[PDB]
């Protein structure tokens, strides 16, 4: 009716503002959306910001998601924190849900738990991962 | 059709969250968004109105708390929309009606120097009537 | 009919989104990244974002775009160039300009190497070297 047109009109407008919102700090891959705050924070504060925002820290589950996330890191020239950690079971990195990694892109020699105190994960401009100290300041990127 | 709507509602809810991060705060049906920079009142007011809204006008503790978090994140006290320019001592909204809520700091408002008709909010959420010429964080409400 | 409720919410977030780095004029939307880049990288960022470099086709559009430049105090790149046919500036589609706001003496192709266009805080245009870093503004 006069309602099958007020929809496609609202979809077209939303389709438009969708792109506007993602530029320049956003990346959409599938039904997931990455957005960076633009600044760096320790893991716990970064995690708190993402969760209070209604999402969680970047959790790349595929090469495609990792690639999209990587482009935000490249644009900022700042390695970013991921949501995954091996705090509970050392050596075993898991998502917020507790399940083990279904995907990984570790840099050569990582993860190494250097100094026996690396339970967090960072992603570089080259897309590779490194387990790092949670106290370090890294780019804050959330997923929605 | 009705089914293609929830899909649009779902998609919207998501981009709603994406938009508000990190410079946005939603409380009820109101939305606060900071520009991230500081400006004198008149320019701050002009930016908010031309953007289709107005300067932050917290009308409750809940709204004041949400607004406060934007100030805390920026570590920059922000301007509110309310002023007592017309009737000194009587602060009002853009509509002209008197305050329905306030969170003045101890000893405020004081109209210090007989020239404080604007209001700022601190990182602790407290208010202070301040000179309108001062540069404060720009936060609009939509 | 729970649409008008969704339209009222979208009208709201539309405003929130555009503040402060956005400008809507007609059905077009300008948004700046806030930083400066050479033309080729600026063009790549806009296109990968789903749009293109700012392409003001009227005085109204040029005025809205100008306010983003003024707010940043940074001249911005437009999408138009005369790389194919020197002296003939065209949009990405290849069609010739339907509007222009050149500064006095402009398109001069200074040094015989100016094929890109920039817009100043006063809204005037200048053909400039594509290698220069200018504010990145896209249109959607
Ligand atoms: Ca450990
Ligand atoms: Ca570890
Ligand atoms: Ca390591
Ligand atoms: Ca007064
Ligand atoms: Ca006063
Ligand atoms: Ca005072
Ligand atoms: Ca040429
Ligand atoms: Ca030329
Ligand atoms: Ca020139």
């Amino acid at each position: 009716e006069a309602l099958q047109g007020q929809v496609q009109h609202l979809q077209a407008a939303f389709s438009q503002y969708k792109k506007v919102e993602l530029f320049p700090n956003g990346q959409s891959v599938g039904e997931k959306i990455f957005k960076t705050a633009g600044f760096v924070k320790p893991f716990t504060e970064a995690q708190l910001l993402c969760t209070q925002a209604g999402g969680q820290l970047a959790s790349p589950r595929s090469a495609a998601e990792n690639a999209a996330l990587q482009q935000l890191v490249v644009a900022k020239n700042e390695a970013a924190f991921l949501s995954m950690t091996d705090s509970k079971t050392e050596g075993k990195f898991t998502y917020p849900t507790g399940e083990s990694l279904v995907y990984s892109n570790w840099a050569p020699g990582e993860p190494n738990d250097a100094g026996g105190s690396e339970d967090c994960v960072e992603i570089f401009t080259n897309g590779k991962w490194n387990d790092v100290a949670c106290g370090e300041k890294r780019l804050v990127v959330c997923e929605f």
